[PDB]
């Protein structure tokens, strides 16, 4: 179960964040740690497509090779805080699992600049019991977290030392698919 009402960044710049480009997860913290594998990789694209606010997600377990993409149109709750009903798709946007009520995530941008971000998400997927997930993002998949984003982690009353890095997993991303999926 999720327990946090994450606070969005003061002054969040939506057009910069949702610019159509890719964000890579470099580090994550699940407050129910035993909810997600210790070795993982994930990335997303975020942008407006034909007037609609969109995200495209990619998940890859580097040990099991379990792979999936998602696309969602984000609904606005407040600036920097969204609710996203997702559909599982292949890399070309063909639907594998349609949108349905009860399959959604919340998404809060706690901090962002041009290169880095800190987000919170709470996933709801049917009857699974999932907890709060924080992720440090960067535009560069290999970037070490800098002081702006690590300070933001502190300001959220979190300890960056507890985050798990995704960097040592050889993950390789299909950026082209993530960008194109924004339209799907
Ligand atoms: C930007 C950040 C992330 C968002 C918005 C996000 C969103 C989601 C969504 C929507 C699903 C369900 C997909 C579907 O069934 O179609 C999912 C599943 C999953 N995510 Fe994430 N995720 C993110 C980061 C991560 C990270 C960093 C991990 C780390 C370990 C992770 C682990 C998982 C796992 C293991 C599942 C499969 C749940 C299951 O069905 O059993 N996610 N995520």
């Amino acid at each position: 179960a999720c327990t946090k009402n994450a606070i969005a960044q003061t002054g969040f710049n939506k057009d910069k964040y949702f610019n159509g480009d890719v964000w890579y997860v470099t580090d994550y913290l699940d407050l129910e740690p035993d909810d997600v594998p210790k070795r993982y990789c994930a990335a997303l694209a975020a942008g407006t497509a034909s007037g609609k606010l969109k995200e495209a997600l990619y998940h890859y377990d580097p040990k099991t090779q379990d792979t999936f993409y998602d696309v969602s149109e984000l609904q606005v709750e407040s600036l920097g805080k969204y609710t996203a009903n997702f559909k599982k798709v292949d890399k070309n946007g063909n639907v594998k699992v349609a949108v349905t009520a009860g399959n959604y995530y919340t998404f809060t941008v706690m901090y962002a600049d041009d290169s880095s971000a800190l987000i919170h998400t709470c996933l709801h997927k049917g009857n699974k019991d999932l907890g709060d997930l924080y992720a440090v993002l960067n535009r560069n998949k290999d970037a070490a977290a800098g002081d702006k984003v690590k300070s933001a982690v502190s300001a959220a009353t979190l300890e960056f030392s507890k985050f798990i890095s995704t960097k040592e997993n050889n993950c390789a991303y299909d950026n082209d698919s993530l960008k194109s999926l924004l339209t799907k």
